[PDB]
């Protein structure tokens, strides 16, 4: 939906994306209370393919409604700069939010975050939407610590296209890297890496290993070890997500069910390696 630019006030530049700035501001439309929004801008000097690539993210988001998927408020297209407005997530990207708060949230809180991400993914899979870039950097966190999935776009990765973005190797399931077969099952592998990011308070998956070191290690049966203090039951769910055979990995409803069980039985989280 097209938003009248008079309805929008931009307050502060809070980040950068691929095509421009990310800002915090305020949306106020006739008949509605004023709300806080995030605003992605696309200023002059862009091509129309890029304009449509930019705006595709809004088209896709506008197809979804779920409490763990970032909500679109609208777009500004008949004015400059071109804008996408979403709900504002006050704590920003999860990886950096966790590094900032290293060791400061309880296991139960971290499992609740992971449950939120899994529910988002459960919804997307149900919608037959394959995310392809599921990583803690793409999870946004509000002031109540509710985690929501973000980063929507359907553009092939560069390796999928003419001979003459790149695949996020560290998050990507082996068959997806080898064959570019991206499915909800390859998203479940990425979710496993996200679990590890969360329980490690935002450490980089595979530390300093090169992308090709990662590819080889995984092919040769290596899997990330439990982060420090990580409950064994969470690490095992990670290992389930990391099965080489994609059909053996848990589907997202099963992932959510497993996390809900943990939350109902928090004593089980006390078993650590
Ligand atoms: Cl990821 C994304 C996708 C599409 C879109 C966006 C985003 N970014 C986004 C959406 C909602 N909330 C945020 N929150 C945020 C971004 C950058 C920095 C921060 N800070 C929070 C406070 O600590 C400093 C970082 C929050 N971003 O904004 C408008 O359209
Ligand atoms: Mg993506
Ligand atoms: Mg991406
Ligand atoms: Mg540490």
């Amino acid at each position: 939906k097209e938003i009248d630019v008079s309805y929008v006030k931009i307050e502060e530049v809070i980040g950068a994306g691929e095509f421009g700035e990310v800002c915090r501001g305020r949306l106020k439309a006739p008949g509605k209370k004023e709300s806080c929004v995030a605003i992605k801008t696309l200023k002059g000097g862009y091509t129309e393919r890029q304009r449509r690539e930019f705006l595709s993210e809004a088209s896709i988001m506008g197809q979804f409604e779920h409490p763990n998927i970032i909500r679109l408020e609208g777009v500004v297209t008949n004015s400059m700069p071109v804008m996408i407005l979403t709900e504002f997530m006050e704590n920003g990207a999860l990886d950096s939010f966790l590094r900032l708060n290293d060791g400061q949230f309880t296991v139960i809180q971290l499992v609740g975050m992971l449950r939120g991400i899994a529910s988002g993914m459960r919804y997307l899979a149900e919608m037959s939407y394959v995310h392809r870039d599921l990583a803690a950097r793409n999870i946004l966190v509000n002031s109540n610590l509710v985690c929501k999935v973000s980063d929507f776009g359907l553009s092939r990765f560069l390796e999928e296209n003419s001979s003459d973005g790149k695949i996020p190797i560290r998050w990507t399931a082996p068959e997806a890297i080898a064959f570019r077969k991206f499915t909800s099952a390859s998203d479940a592998w990425s979710y496993g890496i996200v679990m590890w990011e969360v329980m490690s308070f935002g450490e980089r998956p595979y530390w300093d290993m090169s992308n090709q070191d990662v590819i080889n290690a995984i092919e040769q049966d290596y899997r990330l070890p439990p982060p420090p203090d990580c409950p064994t039951s969470l690490h095992q769910l990670m290992l389930d997500c990391w099965q080489k055979d994609r059909n053996a990995r848990p589907r997202f409803p099963q992932v959510v069910s497993a996390l809900d069980k943990m939350i109902r039985n928090p004593a089980s989280l006390k078993i650590v390696a």
